[PDB]
């Protein structure tokens, strides 16, 4: 029965609203940690949350006490559509079934294997083609990168990749993009505290709902399409494998394989498989143009190990320590999902002499692990040396946790690291990156930080080398 972690006294309903700047949630919670310690209690409106800061607090909970911290908490904006259904927002039995099935089915369509390495190499080549065809003109790379990324997971879950022509495609991409931005604003973070009121009020949360509805309707139309052209012995994509598994479980009335879980799971993958990698690429190029010395070492190393002729491949990894360090440092620096997705204690839990009642939400401050001064000698700088030893060979970090850790850690990690290596490598093989402004003027502080870290709007050009 010990005590909850210390933290500032909340008000009825508003919680710790007075100590929170919803524009800068992460900076807010970190200011509070400086006063209360690395483990503290915050009230996000009426949501009682335990916040974990620094590598040690986060590894201790999510790894050393893995089972106890394995429950899924809420993200309220996403909840509006998912409603506890689908792999990401589910718990207990639902969670174990959808994750085990999702991981396996991803692996059946080539994730972690030559299959998807081919699909990514191919789709990369299509990206090179498009950036050439701009002929060095000053463009917004946003939808160039995200079309390419989205087409990879799209081929896995929908079968065939989207034609760049498709107007529905861009529409979906705008939708995904506007949701990531919304959830990263003051208002999206205010919604995390006050959703039981705000869901019924007018404002930018109404528009973010319409985008979620947009994505749900598109997935439900693709499912429909898949069902009535289905072939039970030869699955065409993820949706088919879940349709089939649905059919096998018409006997079991306690099954988790029904329509709503298929829709929401496919939506999770589509969304998860698109926006984070895409935001990482986009920040990544921005960082590279700001650090032209880094771009030159990368260029130097691409030329010696790969040269201009062949397609980069995943194994090149092993022989490119400086590129792996660059991509590691883009992820670390980007901090794209700075507060993870919320966890929940699965039962009454003891954790460092605090007591956590069953159901308490947990915030793993992944951003604080990526910036932990005990693991990286210059947290606020972009410096690939963070992941290099004395001998310029790749150096692992225990604080490299952009995908989180523990039992509900990101299972798209393997796909992502593959897409990131290949897309970054192939793009810089063919282009030098040319900024709109001089390196000293490039602003890499974020536009929005909340659920995600969003880079500022920018333009650039892609010049042949
Ligand atoms: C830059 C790439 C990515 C980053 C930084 C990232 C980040 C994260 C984080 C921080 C979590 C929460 C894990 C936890 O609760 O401990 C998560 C979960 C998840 N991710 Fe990713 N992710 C990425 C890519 C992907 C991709 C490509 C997919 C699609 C295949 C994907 C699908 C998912 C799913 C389905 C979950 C829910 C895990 C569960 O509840 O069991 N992610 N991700
Ligand atoms: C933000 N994401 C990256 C991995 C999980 C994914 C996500 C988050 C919220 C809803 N669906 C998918």
């Amino acid at each position: 029965k010990g005590k909850l972690p210390p933290g500032p006294t909340p008000l009825p309903f508003i919680g710790n609203y007075l100590q929170l700047n919803t524009e800068q949630m992460y900076n807010s919670l970190m200011k509070i940690s400086e006063r209360y310690g690395p483990v503290f209690t915050i009230h996000l409106g009426p949501r009682r949350v335990v916040v974990l800061c620094g590598h040690d607090a986060v590894r201790e909970a999510l790894v050393d006490q893995a089972e106890e911290f394995s429950g899924r908490g809420e993200q309220a904006t996403f909840d509006w559509v998912f409603k506890g259904y689908g792999v990401v927002f589910s718990n207990g039995e639902r969670a174990k079934q959808l994750r085990r099935f999702s991981i396996a089915t991803l692996r059946d369509f080539g994730v972690g294997k030559r299959g998807i390495e081919e699909r990514i190499q191919e789709e990369a080549g299509f990206l090179i083609d498009a950036l050439r065809g701009t002929g060095g003109a000053n463009i917004d790379p946003t939808f160039f990168l995200s079309r390419t990324v989205s087409n990879v997971i799209s081929s896995i879950v929908f079968g065939d990749r989207f034609d760049y022509k498709d107007k529905e495609f861009l529409s979906l991409l705008r939708m995904m993009l506007g949701i990531f931005q919304f959830t990263s604003t003051s208002t999206g973070q205010l919604y995390e505290m006050f959703s039981s009121v705000m869901k019924h009020l007018p404002g930018p949360q109404q528009q973010a709902f319409q985008l979620l509805q947009g994505l749900e309707d598109f997935i439900a139309k693709k499912v429909e399409h898949n069902q009535r052209t289905l072939d039970p012995n030869s699955p065409r994509d993820f949706i088919d494998s879940f349709l089939i598994r649905m059919q096998e479980e018409e006997k079991n009335p306690n099954t988790e394989f029904y329509l709503k879980n298929l829709v929401m799971t496919t939506l999770n993958l589509f969304i998860g498989g698109t926006e984070t990698v895409s935001t990482t690429l986009r920040y990544g190029f921005l960082l590279l143009m700001k650090h032209p010395e880094v771009e030159a070492k990368v260029h130097e190393e691409i030329d010696r190990v790969i040269g201009k002729n062949r397609q980069p491949k995943f194994e090149d990894r092993a022989k490119m320590p400086y590129m792996e360090a660059v991509i590691h440092e883009i992820q670390r620096f980007g901090d794209v999902i700075p507060m993870s997705l919320a966890r929940r204690v699965k039962k009454d839990t003891k954790f460092r002499d605090f007591f956590l009642p069953k159901g308490t939400e947990v915030y793993p401050m992944l951003g604080s692990v990526l910036r932990d001064p005990s693991f990286f000698s210059n947290p606020q700088d972009f410096n690939p040396q963070h992941f290099l030893n004395e001998k310029g060979q790749f150096k692992k970090s225990d604080a490299f946790v952009p995908f989180s850790i523990g039992k509900r850690n990101c299972f798209g990690e393997g796909l992502a690291r593959m897409e990131l290596f290949l897309f970054f490598t192939t793009v810089m093989q063919n282009f030098r990156l040319k900024s709109s402004q001089s390196p000293k003027d490039i602003d890499v502080s974020p536009k929005h930080v909340g659920f995600a870290t969003i880079p500022r709007n920018y333009t650039m050009s892609f010049l042949p080398r």
